């Protein structure tokens, strides 16, 4: 059975290709300048961030620049969610499980996938941001007062060394949907189900990669081990979200947010 995991793996790139706004193979044009002839607005400072805001570039009562940018990050990552759950649903194998299931795998893989697609938009100095339209500068994330600029700059740690395994947008959309159906969430219903979709998706995985890397060795344990670094990397982002909502008590978050760390 070589030829099914081809189609199984196909259905689930299209789906990839029809749910996200951004793919890494746009990002990456954007982020050398061969996307267009109009480059992406640099945001580097305070001056620059209300010139995005203004028009150059493109919400809950305003409170200060740090929780700006933190409603900006709340805006994409539900955003991103709603991308996921089209995913997800856009895959034969998942809409067959019991609505509850779904939602509980999305529950606790959502995160998991986000900051693993945001690699796709990062480099060492920044990230994209409104479709490619502008570019927010690292160091100017770094300047928010904590705990904002706290809660971002893993991410940029585990991007850059993520992108040095030089994945594409066939090899992401079957890593993400190896996230999303994990076995190991809490309260799941039909664990033994969830578990073989799982196990056929690395599966395909495997052979994928070495279908479309056949000299990159190590390729496949080496994203089983992302796959456990992403669960550290939500832990500790889930603990800094707790304490955001501990001393923070003027920063809103989100309905769908607050459901997802209800525990
Ligand atoms: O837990 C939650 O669901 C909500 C809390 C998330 C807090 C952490 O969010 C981080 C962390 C690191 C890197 C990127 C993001 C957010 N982000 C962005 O695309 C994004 C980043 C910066 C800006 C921006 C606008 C203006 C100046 O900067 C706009 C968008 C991608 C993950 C989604
Ligand atoms: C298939 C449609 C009907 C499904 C009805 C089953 C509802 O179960 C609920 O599923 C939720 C996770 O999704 C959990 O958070 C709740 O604890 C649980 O009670
Ligand atoms: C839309 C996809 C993203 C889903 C976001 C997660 C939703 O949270 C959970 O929704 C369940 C109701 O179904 C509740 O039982 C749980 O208490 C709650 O934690």
């Amino acid at each position: 059975q070589v030829a099914d995991l081809k189609a199984f793996s196909k259905h689930i790139y299209n789906a990839y290709l029809k749910n996200f706004n951004m793919t890494k193979k746009k990002a990456r044009s954007i982020l050398t300048g061969k996307a267009s002839h109009t480059a992406p607005f640099v945001i580097h400072d305070i001056e620059t961030l209300w010139q995005a805001e203004k028009g150059l570039v493109w919400l809950p009562p305003y409170k200060e620049i740090s929780v700006h940018v933190f409603y900006r990050c709340q805006c994409t990552t539900v955003e991103t969610v709603r991308e996921l759950t089209e995913f997800a649903k856009s895959i034969p194998s998942f809409s067959s499980l019991f609505l509850n299931d779904q939602v509980t795998l999305l529950k606790y893989g959502v995160h998991e996938a986000i900051f693993a697609m945001l690699a796709s938009i990062v480099n060492k100095d920044g990230l994209l941001v409104a479709n490619g339209s502008g570019f927010v500068t690292r160091e100017f994330l770094r300047s928010l007062r904590k705990p904002f600029s706290d809660i971002i700059e893993p991410k940029f740690e585990f991007a850059v060394k993520f992108n040095a395994l030089e994945l594409d947008d066939s090899d992401l959309a079957l890593f993400i949907a190896a996230i999303i159906l994990c076995g190991d969430r809490p309260g799941l219903m039909n664990v033994p189900r969830v578990e073989a979709i799982q196990d056929t998706i690395l599966r395909a995985l495997e052979f994928h990669l070495q279908a479309n890397h056949p000299d990159a060795q190590y390729l496949f344990p080496k994203l089983l081990q992302k796959m456990a670094d992403l669960r550290q990397l939500v832990t500790e982002h889930a603990q800094m979200m707790q304490r955001i909502k501990k001393t923070e008590t003027e920063t809103s978050l989100h309905p769908l947010l607050q459901e997802i760390y209800k525990d």
